[PDB]
Order: C-alpha cells, then structure tokens, then sequence
C-alpha cells in the first residue's frame, strides 16, 4: 500500500501552493474580459502541421433548476431528443454529445420500437455519444461520494442494458466548483478523460498562461500518481457559444446561428450572426479560424475543442438545420483553403480525447500533473459561489438521510433472492433514482425554484417509504423462524421509528409505543446496524409509560434511562421560548449491541411501578419567573432556578461546562486535565445595501457576521446516568448539548422564521494556534488542507464542510463532524463556523429569478471533538490532506450511518428470533462496506452480490490495534462459486479472484467486487 501520510506528492500545479501565489487581480484583459489578447505565430501551422478542430454539439439539460423535471420533459427535453434522433438520423457528418440519463431513460422508455432501434443504431455508429452517463450531472460541494456513485451506477447501468455502451470520458461544465472525489471516482470506474468548466476566473488565466489547462489530476496524497486522470479545463466564462470558439464573444456570438431574431435570440455584443453564403464565407471563416487558432494558444497539442451548445439547446428542426447548415458552409470552406491549414469536423468528446492522446503518443506534447480541488468557485469580480453550500439546508439534511436508507435498504434486503410480488426491485429501483436525481446541481445545491424544491422533496419522500418498505420485509424475513415465515409484501411488520429526521420541532412523526396492562404488556424492537464491525449505540423509543424495562432476547436485563419528551414553543403571548414536557409520553433509553452487518432484537415490557434496571433522569429549567411543569406519572419533580453556569459530565468521558445563556465554554477531557475554551456562539450575517446581493448562490456579507442578541434564554438541564443534555431556546435556534459518555452530539432545531435577508452562523471559539490553517472534507472521502487567504474576501474563505471540519495546532485539535453539508470557514485562529440556514429576499442574478424565501425547520446535527494531537504521526507541513482520528471518524459514522430502529407493528411476533449476523466478520475500523446490493433477480440461476469496499486513514496516535478479523466479502453469503474485482459501478469484470477471496483494500482507496452463488 502506498503511504497516504508521510510522502508529499512532487506535482507540477498544487492548487493550495498556487493559492498561496496567485495575486487574484480582476483586470480587463480586454475583449477577453478576465484574460489578455491572445497572439499567435500564423506559421505555426502549416501542410504538415494542421489545428484539427472538433465542434462537438451539445445541450444542457437540468433535471429541474426553473422548471421540474417533467415540466421541462414535456416541454423541452423530449422535444430535443425527438428531434436529435431525427437530425443525426438524416445527416451521417452530424454529432451530439448527450450527458443526463435521468432524461435519456424518460425518453427512451417511451419510444415506440421502431425509434427505440433507430437510436440504438445512432449511438452504435458514434453519432450520439453518451459522456459521462450519470443519471445526473453532479453537484461536486455538497454531494457524498456514496451518492455521486450511486448515480453514476445507476445511469452507467441504463446505459449499458439499453444502449450497450460505458462512458469513458466525463462532461461536467455545470457545477459550481470542482471536487477531486470526481475523477477519484471516475478513475474506478474505467473513465479516462474528463473536462471541467466551472473554476474561478484566476485559475483559468494563470493556468491558461503556462498552457496548464490539461493537467493529470490526482489525489492530494498519491505519490506515485496511479489516482491520475486526465483532465480538461475549459478556459472562459461560459461553456455558451459566445464563450466556447475562442476568446472575443462579440465574434463567438456570431456563430450562434440561433440568435438572428426568429427565435426570440439576439447577441448582446450588438452584432447579429448572419447566415453563411458563398459571398460573405471567406470573410467569416477568417474571423472564426481567427478565433480558433488564439483558442488553441492556450493548449499544448494541434486537436482543438469547440463545444457548439447552451442550455435545452437543439430544440426545434429549424434550429438543427441553422446550425448544421452554417456549419458545415464554414466547414466546406475552411477545409478546402490550405492557407487555414485547419481540419474543421463536427465530433464527439471522446473522439477529442482521443486524438489529443494521439498528439501525446507522437512527442507533440507533455502533460502537467495536478492536484488539489477547484472552490471556491467565483465567475466574476467577488462574486463567490459560497451560497449554495447552505442553501435550503432542510433538503441537504434530508439528502444525507436518504443517503443511508438507500444504503440500509439494499444491504437488509441483499441477504435473500425475493420473489418478484414483493416488488424489493421495484420499489429499490424507485429509491436509488430519487436521490440520484437530487445529487444534481440544483437540487442538493438548493439553487433551484421554490415548487422545484418542492418536487424534489416530495421525490425524496417517496424513496424513504420505499426504502422503510423493503427494510421492514427484509427484517421480518431475517429474524422469524423459516418454516413460521408468511409474508404479506404489502403488509408494515415494523414501523422505522427514527430520532433525527425530520426531528423533535420539525415533525411529530414519531410512533409511541403503546403500552398497558388492559392493552399490551410488551413490545419488540429490532436494530440494525449497516457497519462491518460490531456496534454499541445508545438507542431511544418513546412510551406510553415510564415505567418501561428492556431486556435481549435471552432476557437479560438491559440497563435503561427514562427521560421526559419535551419539545420548544415560542409562546406569542409570554413572547419567550420555553419547553413543555409530555404528561403522556417518555423517552427510553438503552444501550444495543449490533452484530457487523446484523440486527439485534429487544424487548419492552411495562411494569406498574420502577424497574429495577431503569433510571430517571433529573430535569432542572433555568430562568426567572418559572412555572410548573407537571409530567404526569414521571417520578421525578422537575427542579428550577435562576439562570446560572453548569457543568456536566456522563460515564467516564469528558466534563463540559456551560454559560448561563446554555452554551459550551470548555470541556475537560479527563479528571486531571484543563478546562479547554471551547465557546459556542451565534452570529449574523446580513446584506449589502449597494452592489451585489446575496442570493441562493452567491454570499456576499455585508461585513463580519455580528453577534445574535440572545436575551435571557430559557435552559433545560436533563441529567441521567446514560444520557445528559443541556438545551437552550435562542432566537432562531432550540440549541442542545448532548452527552452520552464520549464526544458530545449537538443538535440545533433552526427555523429562521421571517428573518429577511439574514444568515444564521454557528461558530466556535477556542485557543488552538491555528493561524490560517483549516481542514475541510470533500464529498465526505477525504481531508482537504485550506488557508485562509485575506487578500480574497471573506465569501472566499468558505468552503463546503459535506461532512466534517477540523482546526489544530501542535497540541490540540477541535473537529466538527455534520450530518448535512453546510458552508463553512475558519475565519481566525482558533475559530471554525459554519453556516446554519440563509433567508434571502433578493435574486442574485444568475437566473433562477428568486430569493430564498422558503426556509423551514431544519434539525442539524453535529459531533464535537476535541482530542490532543501530540503524539499523532501527522503529515508534514507541506502535505496537503489532512486526516481524522479514530475517534472523529467514530464519530462521522455515528450521524451518517447510525442504528435503525424498527418496532413490531402487531401485538404478537410469532417465530421472532434475537439476532442475525453474529457470525459476520467484525472488519478493522478504517474498513467499511458502503455498498452491498444484489445485482439478479430472483430468476438467475447464478446469483451475484456486489459490495464496495472503502477504507479511509486514521491517524496513528498511539493506541494500539486491536484484533479485528479479516472481512472477505465473497463469502458472506453462502455457495461461493466466483468473486471478481470490479469497477465500481460492476459493469466490467477486471480480476478474477483466486480462491474466491476479495481482498480488503488499501488506506484511503475503494474497490468493488462481485460474488456469484450457485446456490
Ligand atoms: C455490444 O458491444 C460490443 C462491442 O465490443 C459488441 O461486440 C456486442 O455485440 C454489442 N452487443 C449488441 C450489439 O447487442
Ligand atoms: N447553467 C445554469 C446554472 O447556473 C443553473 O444553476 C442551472 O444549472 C443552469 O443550467
Ligand atoms: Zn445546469
């Protein structure tokens, strides 16, 4: 295995170094306006010596962004793709690039046979050719890596069922930034070449002067460069017509044959294209070749990419005609002049790529090595696109829960072959499309319309009652005896019950479980745990009484606390915010213990007065003029008192302290040690009165954020042997401290309410000497080194935090790991913030054409750790990754990938069984199965299981491995006949593995394999 932490990669372009040079100055260069005026030696081309030019046609197409995906469908898309198969049907020279299977499928699906073979034989012959063949083209800030391979999976597998084609080159000139998890992933998944577009202007001018804008992109820690894929930027400001035949779009916008006026186009620039005729095609051909040649200064080889395209372009016959036409006139031309020395066709991507490696191979050019990420991406002056990292945060949550029912319903239900009436396909297939379809750059980015939003969120519920659905079936299937087994598939065996989505505040959801001595003794809950390693979690259930004991299903007793349910009301007579207890319900809390990949069963039972094994917590209310709380049959009185500093401390872990207004101060890790400054505070930041607003893309603060005026907040103290929690109504946001033994969990209820134009921060204060150092992750695959820059504005210096941030010094490190993607920043030393929810009343001119007005509660959750770092073998100073401890990673997996819970629906479960999985391999820490889905149907008589694998790296600091044992994913199931390593979307085989052992991988890399049963 390569060394991931102590061999600094030699790469030419290292883009935290280059920050670090880069001045950022946003002068006119001219016509190209963020450039300089391109000059070339007309004698570099000549007979021998041609520029071979690709016009590769293309149409944008957002899965929803202003419209939803079936509005635009129906008006747009299916149009275009009618229309394409028509055009490149007729006319052999034509090409069209096609990148959103999401639509493709739409389309495909509804096609009569005849036109269903046509389009086979189009792509066949190389005429439409699929890039990158995602079901969407990714936002690459918010996303999860598990997500964006998700989707590219599921549009790679359409693709190769129907159309019999994989994709090797990928096409992203839409997202806003750009994230190495891409080809990372890309690179495991047989692609070759990828192009990019959006990346900060700066970056496209220095690259562009040193012809660097073709680089081998590879991970920040790969040393020896295996991680590498090729890589194309494109060089201007739009990937538009006007922006895309060469610097001046006063010309380029002159060869949009669909801006003269019929269409409802015109140019800006003030110069109208004019149709191409034998009269005016010297000319014009003179002024594009002109173009062309200052375009391909910027490249190293003599292959030159010209994309012909705009968004839901290639409508209309009309509009296929005015641009194949004029084209192939300049073609003609240009072509048959020797004096261009220019061979000019239409082209597809992926020939492009391959003729440049054709120049590589012939010694004509040598290409840079890069590495590093493209955020924060601005396209203009100090218009930074640090927005949509928060932008209607409610969906972002709701994105990364999703994210684990996806993978906890084809992990339960992988185990068995179900018979096709359960519909386990179906209603997985349903899933998986939902959120991929959010995974694109409107949708996870918040960056779309309000009813857009609104079909994607209602797409997302969707796929989370499908993926309950085939949870409880498979629970139902893997826990009762199998000669008792009798499902009804459309039947709910278990109801999920889950504790932070969508969340206390947000919606009373949750089932209680009903209990009583004249209606039901007892109930059985069931966990399951989707880690490869065995679990403890503490786990809570509401009851009916507080008089509830838990036992395993050997009925040994399990300890358990009982705490009351309150919940927060902004009370608009008192006009305070204050809790209100249940006077009918409680929460039981109790440690489970899950098998690696298992599920555990316990039971409750009620008794008439407290059981042994069950505790109550204390409740103490902190504020002036207190009223009563009564808690009906709970046996503790609530206790008051003024407003006053606490601290607390569970088990044996860490001792926090808190202010009087209910926020952290400091936290002692241990008896002996000191009490760290550790300060929770919430601020504001506004907009700007003049200039540019802030909208859902842009963040553009009118200044340092200013503190929030709390007054004197209401806190509630709830102390139990178990589980303690400090928790405090502030304007905008019921903030909670919860501490179950190790790092505390912070939870913040935030509805922004009717705040205009504000932006919510949390951010915490604390000593730690980091100077301008801070570590963001990427799409939840890996630490990312970031300085603070003060020569760029502060929008600049936040970056996505998908999953966790952390600061440090010699001696101490703070992490905060999140369970939603947020923005975020490290704005002083010792600081790390990161933004709640923004309510922005003003458009910010990049098209959507509305503020963001449609913010509701929200549930964020975090983990907070705080750990000395001494003794850890870190990277050294000129690395540029950073990784987590143990404990922080522990701690990630605990908000992305928790315990499910499930309680029986009916009052007897006959044939219910303690446990599944105690057999499976409790695999090393660093080691997870992120993906185990069946890949047949129940008709295959070969079945076969797929699984990816990653391992990430922990830090070493100095304790020691314990034994684990080795996981071989081959042969969790039974009947072993083969296991292949594959891509890792499976759809090419590229190991045969002997012994039908799949081998665990390397740190920080992924592999996918695919074992087949004979049964
Ligand atoms: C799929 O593509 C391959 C190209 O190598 C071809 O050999 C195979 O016959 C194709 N399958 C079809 C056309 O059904
Ligand atoms: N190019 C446009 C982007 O700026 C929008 O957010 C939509 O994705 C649209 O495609
Ligand atoms: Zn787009």
């Amino acid at each position: 295995c390569q060394d991931v932490v102590q061999d600094v990669p030699n790469v030419d372009v290292q883009m935290l170094e280059l920050y670090d040079r880069m001045s950022f100055k946003d002068i006119d260069g001219g016509v190209w306006k963020q450039g300089w005026n391109i000059k070339y030696d007309p004698l570099k081309y000549n007979a021998h010596h041609k520029l071979k030019v690709f016009v590769v046609p293309h149409s944008h197409n957002d899965p929803g962004w202003i419209q939803t995906f079936e509005e635009y469908y129906q008006h747009d898309t299916k149009h275009i793709l009618s229309n394409a198969l028509r055009h490149l049907h007729d006319n052999p020279e034509m090409k069209f690039i096609w990148a959103e299977i999401s639509y493709f499928a739409r389309f495909y699906h509804d096609l009569g046979e005849n036109k269903k073979l046509q389009m086979k034989s189009i792509v066949k012959n190389g005429q439409l050719e699929f890039v990158t063949g995602g079901w969407v083209m990714p936002d690459e800030a918010n996303s999860h890596w598990r997500n964006v391979l998700l989707q590219l999976t599921e549009g790679q597998t359409w693709l190769k069922q129907f159309m019999n084609v994989t994709p090797t080159a990928s096409w992203a000139i839409d997202p806003f930034g750009h994230s190495p998890t891409m080809p990372y992933i890309l690179q495991k998944s047989g692609f070759k070449n990828m192009l990019i577009q959006r990346t900060h202007y700066s970056v496209k001018k220095e690259l562009a002067q040193q012809r660097q804008l073709e680089f081998l992109w590879r991970q920040i820690w790969d040393n020896k460069g295996d991680t590498a894929l090729f890589t194309h930027m494109m060089p201007f400001y739009s990937y538009d017509i006007p922006h895309t035949c060469g610097p001046d779009p006063k010309v380029c916008c002159q060869f949009d044959f669909k801006r003269m006026g019929s269409f409802g186009l015109s140019c800006p620039w003030k110069v109208p294209p004019r149709t191409i005729s034998d009269q005016n095609v010297a000319a014009r051909s003179d002024l594009l070749v002109d173009q062309w040649k200052k375009k391909a200064e910027l490249y190293r080889t003599n292959v030159l990419l010209i994309p012909l395209g705009d968004d839901f372009r290639f409508k209309q016959n009309t509009e296929w005609d005015v641009q194949r036409v004029n084209y192939e006139r300049l073609f003609e031309h240009i072509n048959s002049q020797a004096h261009f020395n220019v061979q000019a066709q239409f082209g597809t991507l992926q020939e492009y790529f391959d003729a440049v490696h054709q120049a590589e191979r012939a010694g004509q050019a040598e290409f840079p090595t890069l590495s590093g990420d493209f955020f924060t991406y601005a396209d203009r002056s100090d218009n930074y696109w640090s927005g949509y990292y928060t932008s209607r945060p409610y969906h972002k949550r709701m994105d990364r829960v999703l994210m684990h029912y996806v993978r906890a319903a084809e992990m339960l239900s992988a185990w068995h072959s179900w018979d096709g009436m359960a519909r386990i396909e179906e209603r997985l297939e349903q899933a998986r499309r939902e959120l991929s379809l959010f995974q694109h750059h409107d949708g996870i980015t918040g960056t779309a319309k309000t009813h857009v939003v609104v079909d994607y969120e209602q797409r997302m519920q969707e796929a989370l009652k499908a993926c309950q659905m085939v949870m409880q079936q498979s629970v139902y299937r893997l826990l009762t005896k199998p000669s008792i087994y009798s499902p009804d598939f459309s039947f709910s065996y278990f109801t999920l019950d889950d504790s932070r989505w969508p969340g206390s505040g947000v919606e009373d959801s949750r089932t209680t479980i009903i209990l009583g001595e004249d209606i039901l003794p007892s109930k059985h809950v069931v966990m399951h745990n989707t880690l490869p390693h065995w679990r403890e979690q503490l786990v809570d259930f509401y009851v009916s009484s507080p008089f509830v004991s838990v036992t395993d299903l050997a009925n040994n007793p399990v300890e358990a606390q009982v705490s009351p349910v309150w919940s927060w009301h902004h009370d608009t007579l008192t006009k305070t915010i204050h809790p209100q207890g249940s006077t009918t319900k409680y929460r039981i809390i109790f440690k489970a213990r899950v098998p690696p990949m298992g599920l555990a069963t316990y039971v409750l039972t009620i008794s008439d007065s407290k059981p042994e094994h069950t505790s109550y917590a204390s409740n103490l209310l902190l504020r002036k003029n207190p009223t009563s709380l009564p808690l009906g049959q709970y046996p503790e009185d609530v206790k008051f008192g003024d407003p006053r500093e606490i601290s607390l401390r569970v088990g044996n872990g860490p001792t926090l302290a808190f202010s009087e207004q209910g926020l952290l101060k400091s936290i002692q890790l241990t008896q002996d040690s000191p009490h760290v400054p550790v300060h929770f505070k919430f601020l504001k930041y506004g907009v700007r009165s003049h200039g540019d607003r802030s909208g859902a893309y842009l963040f553009l603060p009118n200044g340092p954020a200013s503190p929030v005026e709390l007054g004197q907040p209401v806190v509630l103290v709830t102390k139990g042997k178990l589980e303690s929690s400090v928790s405090v109504g502030l304007p905008s946001v019921v903030h909670q401290t919860i501490m179950r033994g190790g790092a505390p969990e912070i939870r913040n209820l935030v509805d922004i309410g009717s705040l205009d134009n504000t932006e919510i921060v949390m951010r915490l204060e604390t000593h730690i000497d980091s100077g301008d150092i801070f570590y963001t992750d990427l799409n939840g695959l890996q630490f990312i080194k970031r300085r603070r820059l003060d020569k760029l504005p502060l929008q600049a210096n936040y970056y996505p935090i998908p999953s966790g941030m952390f600061i440090e010094d010699a001696n101490t490190r703070l992490t905060l790991l999140t369970g939603q993607p947020l923005g975020g920043s490290s704005l002083a030393s010792g600081e790390l913030e990161i933004m709640q929810d923004r309510r922005l009343a003003s458009d910010d001119e990049r098209g959507l054409g509305q503020g963001v007005l449609d913010n509701k509660p929200v549930l964020h959750i975090y983990r907070l750790v705080l750990e000395k770092v001494n003794n850890c073998v870190r990277p050294s100073k000129l690395h540029p990754a950073g990784y987590l401890t143990s404990a922080a990673h522990k701690a990630s997996q605990s908000l992305l990938d928790p315990l499910d819970k499930f309680i029986f629906a009916e009052n007897e479960w006959i044939g219910a069984q303690g446990q599944f999985g105690g057999d499976h391999p409790s695999a090393r820490e660093d080691l997870d199965v992120s993906v185990m889905r069946r890949l047949t149907k129940s008709s295959a008589k070969t079945q076969r299981v797929g699984y990816v694998l990653h391992r990430t790296n922990l830090m070493q600091c100095g304790t020691p491995e314990e034994h684990t044992q080795k996981l071989d994913v081959c042969h969790l199931l039974p009947n072993v006949a083969r296991c292949e390593r594959t891509t890792l979307t499976f759809l090419q085989n590229l190991e045969h593995l002997d012994g039908m052992v799949a081998p665990e991988v390397c740190p920080m890399e992924t592999a996918a394999y695919v074992s087949s049963h004979s049964s």
